[PDB]
C-alpha cells in the first residue's frame, strides 16, 4: 500500500563523517514526488542539521534524531522525550547514585573525569572518565580485557535496576551504556506505525549484530535494505521505485 | 630596574562580563611603549581571547590563562604542569573516590551528569552535574543558598584531606574548585619572577579577602593596586607611568 523510506543518515545518505553531496540531496527531493521519505540517526538535531542542512525539518516527511527521541513531522515537532522523564528522577537518582559509588571502590591505574554522561537517550558510564588521553583509554581496555571490571559492573547493575525497564550494554573501549529497553533506533518506529503506510522500507549500513541499525533491521515491522555507501542506497532505491 | 604590569582581565581592563572597549585597547597599547604588560585570568585561553581580540598572544609581552597553568610570553608557550603530576594519582584518586561517594549521598531534586570535571590546574565538582540545563542549574543554586549544600561539601573535604595540600573555593553557581596550594592567581608570577624586573605591578577589581585578585594583589613579589572598573586602571596607569 503506501509506504515509507526510512533511511538511517550517516554512512547511508552520507559517507561517514561528511555532509550530504547536493546530488543525493536532490535525488531524494526527486524520489519524495513518488514515496514519502524520512531520516533517523543517533545524533542530536544540530549535527542532523549539519550532516543534512538546516532546512532538513522542510525537506523530509520525517526527521527522527536521537534514535527518534526528537521527532518532525510534516514541518513541526511531533514529538519529545528524554531519559529524565520517562523513567522519573527518583529512579534516575538511585541509578546515578549506585553507579557513583561502585565506581569509587573500583581500583583503577587512573581516574580522570566525566565518570557519567548524561545524554537525552542513555547514560555512558565510564569507570576510569571520558575525559581521559587516549593513552590512558587504552591502558584501562587492556586492564579491562583482564579483569573484567566493565562486565563486572553491569551484571551489578542488572541484579539491582533492570526490572524498572533498563538495558545495559558494554561497548568501547571504556564505557558501557543504560537506556530505556527499546530506546535503540527501533524507537523512531512508534511515530510512523499509526499513519497508515502498509509497508516500510528501511536502509541502513551497520545492519549486522553490534550495530546501530541492527535492531531496526531486523524488527518484523520494518522492509529492511542493507546498503554499503550513499551510491548504493541510489542504486537500490532506482531499482525498488524506478 | 625594569618594570611588568600584570592585569586582571575581567573587571579590570573590560567591564563585568564584556570585551574590552576600543579605548582601553588602544591605551594599553600606548603604554606598551613604556613598560612591558600581562594579562592573567581564571578563564580558559579561548575566553580570553574572546574578552581581548584573538591576537591577544601578540598584543601583549605576557598572556596567563587558567591563572597562568597555560602560559605564553612573546607569543610562545611556556613549559606546562597539571593537577595529576603535582598531586599525584593516589591522592588524585583518593580526592575523586571521596567526592564520588559523598555526591551519592546529597538528596537533591535532580542530579544529571559530569559530576567531576578534570581540567589543567584544578578539579570541577558539581553536587548537581555541570551538563545540567539552565533551568536546573538555578534550581540548584537557590536550593543550595537554603540548604548550604556546597559549603557542608567543601566544609567535610577541608577536613578529610588536611595537610595534604589543597585549596578549596566554592565559586559560581553549581560547583566548587579544588586546586592545588598556590594555585590561584599567583601562579603565573612563577614565570615573570626573577626575569629582570625590579617591580611587577599588578591591578585587580576583586583584591578583598575572598576574591580572585587577593592572594597575588598581597603578595609581596608584587605591588597591588585595588581598582574599580577600566577607567579607574586607566587613572592608576596614568598617574604612575605619565
Ligand atoms: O557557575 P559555575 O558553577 O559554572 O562556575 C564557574 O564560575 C566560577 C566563578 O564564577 P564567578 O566569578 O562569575 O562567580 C568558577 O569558580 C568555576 O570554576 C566555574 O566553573
Ligand atoms: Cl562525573
Ligand atoms: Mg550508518
Ligand atoms: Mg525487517
Ligand atoms: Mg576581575
Ligand atoms: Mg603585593
Ligand atoms: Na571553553
Amino acid at each position: 500500500g503506501p509506504a515509507l523510506c526510512l533511511f538511517d543518515v550517516d554512512g547511508t545518505l552520507t559517507a561517514p563523517r561528511q555532509k550530504i553531496t547536493k546530488e543525493m540531496d536532490d535525488f531524494l527531493q526527486k524520489l519524495r514526488q513518488k514515496i514519502k521519505i524520512g531520516v533517523v540517526g543517533g545524533s542530536d538535531f544540530e549535527k542532523v542539521q549539519e550532516q543534512l542542512g538546516n532546512d532538513v525539518v522542510e525537506k523530509y516527511d520525517y526527521v527522527f534524531p536521537e534514535n527518534g527521541l526528537v521527532a518532525y513531522k510534516d514541518g513541526k515537532l511531533l514529538c519529545r522525550q528524554n531519559i529524565q522523564s520517562h523513567l522519573g528522577e527518583a529512579l534516575i537518582q538511585d541509578l546515578i547514585n549506585y553507579c557513583l559509588s561502585y565506581i569509587a571502590k573500583i581500583k583503577l591505574p587512573k581516574k580522570r573525569g566525566t565518570f557519567i554522561e548524561f545524554r537525552n537517550g542513555m547514560l555512558n558510564v565510564s569507570p576510569i572518565g571520558r575525559s581521559c588521553s587516549q593513552e590512558e583509554r587504552i591502558e584501562f581496555y587492556e586492564l579491562d580485557k583482564k579483569e573484567n571490571i566493565r562486565q563486572k559492573f553491569v551484571a551489578d547493575l542488572r541484579k539491582e535496576f533492570a526490572g524498572k525497564g533498563l538495558t545495559f550494554s558494554i561497548g568501547g573501549q571504556i564505557s558501557f551504556d543504560v537506556f530505556p529497553d527499546g530506546w535503540d533506533k527501533r524507537y523512531c518506529l512508534r511515530h510512523v506505525e499509526n499513519d497508515g503506510y502498509k509497508t516500510i522500507y528501511f536502509f541502513g549500513d551497520k545492519t549486522m549484530p553490534g550495530g546501530n541499525d541492527h535492531e531496526i533491521f531486523t524488527d518484523p515491522r520494518t522492509m529492511g535494505y542493507s546498503v554499503t555507501a550513499p551510491e548504493d542506497t541510489r542504486r537500490i532505491c532506482e531499482l525498488l521505485f524506478s
